[PDB]
């Protein structure tokens, strides 16, 4: 016999990617309340994490507070000393670690990022855990390889903008 | 009773990071034969992978052939379509996936990269699998956070240059 459990989901948001791609494509901000509302309809939310950058700025701290209110655990990037002049803002390693960890516990991973490097992560979730992956991304700035790897792709467009 | 098995190791080389950091610090190339020789002394090599960029250039193909001869499986980055103008060369997602996968099978992971974003990966290997991690990196271009996270740090300096 079958339990008829709601689809179990994990959500991982690449907050920096969402911010910059929405600014570049639309000069607008992402509506996290609309996203939560739609993505979680009829779903069991096993995990929901928003990967962001720590800030002493009151407006940024307020934004993080809003995200926690929506339902996310806000994951602030640990300090990482830099000697090579490379970009300080990237959460790819930590998102990769967490997405693989949560895959066995969910039916579907929802990744909110247009970064094509995550194609390898989508593929690995499908190969090892045979779970579904949905990607939300700004279409004009999302890798086609990532769109094609995902089981489903949902556009970040006006339906998800403030 | 105890088996006295040699220490089991996995090696993961971030070939692009090694290349650029050795060029910037030393205007020299890494000696992969010297590295293999030293790193594998008295070790059981369970896995050894060199993460590189595919090329149609005969000199690059020859370099990959040399690496395979040294003992590496050469992992060439899959094509990833890009719409956002971001850097095409980064292997962080794939190195993260593979390093976590191999951790349960080895006593020590050897990561050849100075990229501080791998600090989160080192920490996760230690927390979840309680294995050792050695980092090899060009000191003047390696994140201090990565050096401090690693169980051992070995400098890529003249002892490992061609």
């Amino acid at each position: 016999m079958q339990s008829d459990h709601k689809e179990k989901i994990a959500i991982l948001v690449d907050v920096q990617n969402v911010y910059y791609t929405c600014r570049e494509a639309y000069r607008s901000n992402f509506d996290y309340n609309q996203f939560w509302y739609v993505a979680t309809q009829e779903k069991e939310v096993v995990s929901a994490k928003a990967y962001a950058i720590a800030s002493n700025d009151p407006k940024q701290r307020q934004f993080h507070h809003i995200l926690r209110g929506v339902g996310f655990e806000v994951m602030l990037k640990p300090y990482i000393q830099r000697r090579d002049g490379s970009a300080k803002g990237d959460w790819d390693v930590g998102i990769t670690l967490d997405a693989i960890e949560i895959a066995p516990d969910v039916d579907r991973v929802i990744l909110v990022s247009g970064d094509g490097d995550f194609s390898l992560l989508v593929e690995r979730i499908q190969q090892r855990y045979n779970k579904k992956v949905t990607v939300y991304g700004v279409p004009r700035l999302t890798s086609q390889t990532l769109i094609d790897c995902a089981d489903n792709f949902v556009a970040i467009d006006d339906d998800f903008l403030l």
